[PDB]
């Protein structure tokens, strides 16, 4: 799709078995969800934003499918007041911005 | 132009009469710059990052520039740990996200 600004830019996230909603985030350099059932291990992060840092789970080779298209890669579970999808997805979609 | 995410996509934005780099940061709702000087008067304001909430100084009615591209709005100045430009500019210079 081609997304406008006027409203926050929600997407439809498929990851695990399920949907979620999420912002396409081009200020986050990682994909960050709220709590939710991953399979797999998962290994400590430290991130940071404005407010400062939080810890998260990594979990790493996550298949996810977002509007119709596929990628793989890490996605960061923890205490985020939002789900955002990160440049580290976004680029495996093709997504740009244009202007 | 298109601007793709394998990097932070940085822009150089004119404002206060200087040029800075900052982030185009689609999950942002406003515009939050570090630390300088913009003219006028300055409110109150409270946003929410990742990490918590911080203390900002609105500033409104401020000129911007965007690969030549000319806007005006709000920019909030405070301890954010990268210069980002939000949707509240972003949609005035037509940016979208494509894929
Ligand atoms: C009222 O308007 C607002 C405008 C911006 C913000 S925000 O908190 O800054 N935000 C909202 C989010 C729900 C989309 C935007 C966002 O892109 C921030 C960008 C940011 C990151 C760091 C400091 C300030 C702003 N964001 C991204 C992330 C997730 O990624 C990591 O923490 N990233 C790392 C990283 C990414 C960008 C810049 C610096 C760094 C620190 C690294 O370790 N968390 N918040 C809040 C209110
Ligand atoms: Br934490
Ligand atoms: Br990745
Ligand atoms: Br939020
Ligand atoms: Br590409
Ligand atoms: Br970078
Ligand atoms: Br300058
Ligand atoms: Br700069
Ligand atoms: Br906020
Ligand atoms: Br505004
Ligand atoms: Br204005
Ligand atoms: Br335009
Ligand atoms: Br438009």
């Amino acid at each position: 799709p081609q997304i406008t600004l006027w409203k926050r830019p929600l997407v439809t996230i498929k990851i695990g078995g399920q949907l979620k909603e999420a912002l396409i985030d081009t200020g986050a350099d990682d994909t960050v969800l709220e709590e939710m059932n991953l399979p797999g291990r998962w290994k400590p992060k430290i991130i940071g934003g404005i407010g400062g840092l939080i810890k998260v789970r990594q979990y790493d080779q996550i298949p996810i499918e977002i509007c119709g298209h596929k990628a793989i890669g890490t996605v960061l579970i923890g205490p985020t007041p939002a789900n955002i999808i990160g440049r580290n997805l976004l680029t495996q979609i093709g997504c740009t911005l244009n202007f």
